DNA sequence: CGAACCTGGTCTTGACTCCATTGCCGGATTTGTATTAGACTGGCAGGGTTGCCCCGAAGCGGGCG
C-alpha cells in the first residue's frame, strides 16, 4: 500500500500460513496485532475472517 | 728631420642630487572581550526502491543436566 508522501506497509504471506504485517519495514507480528490495535475484537475477526 | 697635436683612454677630485630608510608621533581603524535581570526548560525531519554474493550475527527448535 504505497502513498505519495506516506509510510508504506504490507502484508505478506510467509513459507508458512502467518500474514507478517511489516509497517514501515520492520518485520514481524501477524495481522491480529493491527486488528485488535484498530479495536477489533476476536468475535468482528471470527465474523469478517 | 723633428715636432706639435689630437685623441684613444686611465684615473682622480670635488661638488651636487636624490632617494632609501628608519624614527617618532599623532591620529585612525581594526579586533577582541565583557555585559546587558519580567518570563521563556527535552530537535524537526525526510524517505521506503537492484542483483548477486559472502559471511557474520541473532534467535529458535530441540534435547540434556
Amino acid at each position: 500500500v504505497i502513498p505519495s508522501r506516506g509510510a508504506w506497509l504490507e502484508f505478506d504471506v510467509d513459507k508458512r500460513d502467518t500474514v507478517g504485517v511489516r509497517i514501515d519495514r520492520k518485520r514481524r507480528q501477524p495481522v491480529t496485532v493491527l486488528l485488535k490495535a484498530l479495536g477489533w475484537t476476536s468475535e468482528q475477526i471470527v465474523e469478517r475472517f
